[PDB]
């Protein structure tokens, strides 16, 4: 069970004693988070180094994620 959407509690988009986002904001802290909103998929959230694929943010997510 997770309650804590963010881990800054000085975070006015996730509530403090919840820290989860109070309003209907998306993310309070994230590469995909715009405006406390999930930004679009496909987003080169990391760029990778070598020859692989680089991070691209699934667009329902605001964390990214990685792959090597």
């Amino acid at each position: 069970g997770k309650e804590c959407d963010c881990s800054s509690p000085e975070n006015p988009c996730c509530d403090a004693a919840t820290c989860k986002l109070r309003p209907g904001a998306q993310c309070g802290e994230g590469l995909c988070c715009e405006q406390c909103k999930f930004s679009r998929a496909g987003k080169i959230c990391r760029i990778a180094r070598g020859d692989w694929n680089d991070d691209r943010c699934t667009g329902q997510s605001a964390d990214c994620p990685r792959y090597h």
